[PDB]
């Protein structure tokens, strides 16, 4: 696990982008622009699982409730059918999630918010779109400590409602182990950021949580942030 195969991996997907892993409160940085690590981007996608967190905790909704798709065009096609706010989180369906925000509420959101520490913990005023075009900004670091914090179940909410969250959050569980994780894309900002945040739970059960963030075009394949860090965490021994 060489920081420098890890350059050209990113110098060749023809991106600008970080990997940052934590592993016990000891931070490393990997790819060919480690400043992002340090740089304030909307979470996007990401601040789902902030979300999902803060609306159960509230008792704004439960993971069996299903929420009802009431006709109208959405921006992809499988967001187009009822689901339980776990199937929104693999999905990344955001008018599931919005619907949550608002039925949290500016204010506890905000108090959330700033409770939890979250990037420049700013809302703003608009409920339900503030982590997908600011002000609410967060660096890659920042991400990985509270990804690290959800799977060692350190988060302040309740013990159940992390465990919940986290069990909306797998994403590949072969050879004995297990990647969490919640992919972002905001596309609507220039230049383009795209995130991927989870951890590995090894088979012994160490925990190594990452955040994984990259400027992003609109010709890249979804699964092009899959591939980057599946391949960086091989690199690096994690698998
Ligand atoms: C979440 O961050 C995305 C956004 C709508 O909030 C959703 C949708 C895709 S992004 C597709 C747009 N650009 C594609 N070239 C997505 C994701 O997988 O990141 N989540």
């Amino acid at each position: 696990g060489h920081n420098q195969v890890i350059h050209q991996y990113f110098d060749e997907k023809n991106t600008s982008g970080v990997l940052v892993i934590q592993t016990d409160k000891k931070i490393n940085l990997y790819g060919n622009a480690l400043s992002r690590a340090n740089t304030e981007y909307v979470p996007a996608s990401t601040f789902k699982m902030l979300n999902a967190l803060i609306g159960l905790e509230n008792q704004k909704t439960d993971i069996n409730e299903i929420f009802k798709w009431k006709g109208e065009k959405r921006s992809a096609t499988a967001w187009e059918k009822d689901m339980t706010l776990g199937e929104a989180m693999k999905l990344s369906a955001v008018p599931v999630y919005q619907e949550l925000a608002r039925r949290i509420g500016l204010d506890l959101m905000q108090k959330e918010v700033k409770r939890i520490g979250f990037g420049n913990a700013e809302i703003g005023q608009q409920v339900d779109n503030f982590w997908l075009v600011g002000p609410l900004k967060v660096t890659p670091i920042q991400e990985v400590e509270f990804v690290s914090q959800l799977a060692h179940t350190q988060l302040p909410f309740s013990e159940k409602v992390q465990a919940n969250v986290k069990n909306m959050l797998l994403l590949e569980e072969s050879n004995g182990y297990k990647i969490f994780g919640k992919t972002g894309w905001a596309a609507d900002i220039k230049p383009q950021v795209g995130w991927l945040t989870g951890w590995v739970e090894q088979p012994d059960g160490k925990i190594v949580a990452f955040a994984l963030n990259m400027e992003m075009r609109s010709e890249m394949p979804a699964s092009i942030r899959n591939e980057l860090l599946m391949k960086s965490l091989k690199q690096l021994n994690i698998i």
